[PDB]
């Protein structure tokens, strides 16, 4: 197909965004090269920036804070390790990004990825996720795959990495229909959850095939390849909620939203682009789907969908 | 570490058995390139092997039979694409092997793997796995890593493709042990197998952890790395056998039971190694993890460990 740098002087007319795009689509190529050569001896894995040498999750985190700040065009910035903005001396755009999201998954060579998100303006505090003018996720497997959506652009769009060090589209996303695919995360949770245990038990019950490695990037891009699937993150009395919803959960709701598909945020029954983020750290529970699989996970946990029921 | 040529010179004292170690490496090298670079825009996933251009499973075929031919130490040969051997023109050993185990899952950039088994002598079928000289498996994921253990060496070694185009040992595993992570294949069968769903209810029952991928390398591989989990594919009326012992769960099994695992193969509560292998295509069932895991495998399953019980 074409480059990157040719799909977004079409997707949005502002040049700020295309710059900041690229300059995402550039770390998670570094990223990607830093993991490949990792060294995990020692149970952790390291890799080093510059003259330091840090775990993966570290090396990630000091490169996208490196793009944003030569990007020129980025007001705040702000990681999941440390959940208070910064300021990068820009102007255009605030960024919050998961820079390696996959803990448990990295020594043992499991597809991981980076989270981001961008928002408009100078506030990370106070918006919600439908506010987002793009948000996309790089994902470290066999490829190296860099997946985004543009607010001003219909679809959920895929580049690969190619061997010249450039990226070259390769799908363009924009249904996500039905099929018998489940990714249940938390799981621990069908003990204090009966809503959740019976929707469960239908997964099961209608030979749905399982898809679960850990890593949230992984478990929702494969909904947006294979255009089917649910994923699934549900609290409970005694299971606390884990995900972040400006780090992680809101970014990927557009980029599946954007694909065809849909989410149920905070046990509002509402999109996730549609739950207020007041602090950085705020934490929530997700559903992630087709239409009529999302429609399933609020009759069987809510008694009916708002949206999608009959 | 060191290298994997410098292992290879204390692991065994037969030249010929390290040069064809040699030169599945070099194979497992280049096949990790091609997926790379991989063209998914299609049906499947293309790549380039010489002048023709194939899907990714064919390119890591012909690659291995290169390597076996012009590593002059391969008798006979055996893919799981066309299970029928062929004659290599060397003389010393006979390898079978699964070009790429999860062709299913490389369009969604998931770890993928190629496994291989390589046995002494003139022919392949009529064997067992135990008679195995060496067995080793290629992991293709945001690393590189070759996987291997040999019958004249302790234990199971891990080798992280580095910068330099060269192999470093990064882990050697000799013990898997207790804890909760499970992976359930074959999960349809929990229906017309009662020991099946009693065994599937108990990993839910004690809030085991879920990692499922679908591929084998992968979700045995995490066995070995973890030290810890259990794998398990078991068959039922209604679903049959679909894994091979040749390409597939014999040399897996010389890796898992290398390490400190066990496995417990077809419905005979014996090793995977002891499982005489009468066809190519011979189909079976398993159960790979700890020798506790094991044991409560065929203890839910025929009612007691004849090796592991009392």
């Amino acid at each position: 197909g074409d480059s990157l740098a040719e799909f977004l002087v079409e997707a949005t007319p502002d040049p700020k965004l295309r710059q900041l795009m690229m300059s995402m689509a550039e770390a998670t190529r570094t990223i990607a090269h830093k993991v490949r050569t990792a060294s995990c001896a020692g149970t952790a894995c390291v890799n080093s920036f510059g003259d330091e040498q840090l775990a993966v999750d570290m090396v990630a985190d000091k490169l996208l804070f490196e793009a944003l700040k030569y990007s020129h065009v980025c007001k705040l910035a702000c990681s999941e390790e440390v959940p208070e903005p910064v300021d990068m001396g820009g102007e255009g755009f605030c960024v919050a990004f998961d820079p390696l999201d996959g803990s448990s998954i990295v020594d043992t060579n499991f597809a991981v990825g980076t989270i981001f998100g961008v928002w408009p303006g100078d506030k990370l505090t106070n918006i919600t996720g439908r506010e987002q003018v793009a948000a996309g996720m790089g994902i470290y497997g066999p490829r190296t795959v860099f997946c985004i959506a543009l607010k001003d652009a219909p679809g959920c769009h895929e580049f690969l990495l190619m061997d010249d060090g450039k990226w070259m589209h390769v799908k363009e996303t924009t249904h996500i229909g039905e099929g018998k695919m489940f990714a249940p995360g938390n799981l621990r949770a069908t003990f204090d959850n009966p809503a959740y245990e019976r929707l469960i038990n239908f997964y099961l019950g209608e030979k749905y095939t399982l898809r679960y490695t850990g890593g949230m990037v992984p478990d929702v891009f494969q909904i947006i390849v294979k255009e089917k699937g649910v994923f699934t993150n549900v609290t409970s009395p005694t299971t606390k909620a884990k995900l972040r919803i400006l780090f992680e959960v809101a970014p990927l709701a557009l980029l599946i939203e954007k694909a065809g598909g849909a989410s149920s945020c905070d046990g509002k029954a509402v999109s996730a682009l549609d739950i207020p983020i007041l602090v950085c750290d705020q934490r929530t529970q997700i559903c992630y789907g087709s239409i009529g699989e999302v429609r399933r996970f609020e009759e069987y946990m809510y008694g009916t969908s708002p949206r999608f029921s009959e």
